[PDB]
């Protein structure tokens, strides 16, 4: 087993027009987890040559992927929308999965997400390269990568990392606020069962409110699932 | 003498922390004159064919050749985040490090669009440089030009009528709005006395375009190009 925490800054957000798919939600507070996983397989091609082909080992060797705010708030533009106030622009819309994410600080807005693979999957060096995460305007700079070594738990932990809310998960209480519900695809490949190798899988992510509240809960995990710790760090993934 | 139309694309919107300034509106629907002009002058100063004191100089003088700077939106309207904020707020702690920020949304959901359209008494920039403004405000505030083009620009005054933001200033007078909607916004003043008032056309509706009745005589005048009318200043 081996975690990587990687700090991601963005200009101003992404977009995932993945949002357009039957399966995921039609709008992302955040941007999906085959969205970063794709991120990394580029950044991984082209520190060689060309499909790809890479996304599928990557997921193959994924035990988790987490992640949460690290000082910022997503602000979807069907939120705009919305707030301005026509509408077949519910239906694959250009803007479709385009999200703001707006800093609570005088900083660019941060993003952390935790992996955990089966054995070292990437060059830590590799995960520095991530420019872009989404479409070609979602540009990002990676501030900080720490290669981990995590240890496997079940029952009850808590997190304030994103976590796939399947059987077998079981949200026991939020301890602060803002947990949103999020579906998209299923970034875990099978070379497992709850999680199997199913197209859509449904999140509970997290939405700080204030740059000082980090959005927490306590998690009941067993079954295909289990909680990856580092130090303080705990994202729930399957086994 | 002559005149610019630069349309640009934005990714987001934009933010201008001179909302800050007591001489400013606290918030801003539009990117403030001087910040559009500081862009072209970053353009030129990061320019190599123009070497270093000729930029310098070129860029000392944009003020003094301005005649005129308007804009108006293509296909999008503003929503401020001191508007957003209000609303989250289940304020004035996400308000502060959102000064003078502000979403651009399209009504076709394409990229939001604004055209400025810019006069000046001689040719002030070359107009590749133009091209090459890539933000509009603070360095996340991403933009890219599509579209530039010089004009002749004929001087008009008594009553024209115009879709383009205008300085509401003595010597220029409403007539009349003929599409809504039409709000206010104080600048600092971006001629050559700190700070201007300026109407500026704001779109709500897929059906009308912004449009009004101006009347223009004393210090100002208006300049127009084709179907393009912007009030400006005389000499």
């Amino acid at each position: 087993m081996i975690g990587y925490l990687v700090d991601v800054e963005f200009v101003w957000g992404f977009q995932a027009r993945i949002a357009g798919l039957s399966k995921t939600s039609p709008s992302f507070y955040y941007p999906p987890p085959t969205t970063f996983l794709g991120a990394v397989a580029e950044a991984i091609a082209k520190d060689k040559g060309i499909g790809k082909e890479i996304i599928s080992e990557l997921g193959e060797n994924l035990l988790a992927i987490g992640w949460k705010a690290l000082n910022c708030t997503p602000l979807r533009y069907s939120d705009i929308n919305r707030i301005l106030a026509d509408l077949a622009k519910s239906f694959d819309s250009p803007a479709r999965g385009k999200t703001i994410l707006s800093s609570l600080n005088d900083e660019a807005p941060k993003i952390r997400w935790f992996l955990v693979f089966k054995e070292e999957a990437v060059e830590e060096k590799i995960l520095w390269k991530i420019h872009r995460i989404g479409s070609k305007e979602s540009r990002v700079a990676v501030v900080d990568v720490k290669k981990v070594k995590v240890t496997q738990k079940d029952g009850l932990i808590s997190t304030d990392y994103s976590f796939p809310a399947e059987d077998g998960v079981e949200l026991r209480g939020i301890l602060s606020q803002r947990w949103e519900f999020e579906v998209y695809l299923n970034p875990f490949e099978v070379k497992m069962s709850y999680i199997s190798g199913k197209k859509a899988v449904l999140y509970r992510i997290p939405i700080m409110t204030s740059i000082f509240s980090t959005p927490e809960c306590l998690v009941e995990v067993g079954g295909d699932f289990k909680a990856y710790e580092a130090g303080g760090e705990v994202v729930i993934g399957r086994c």
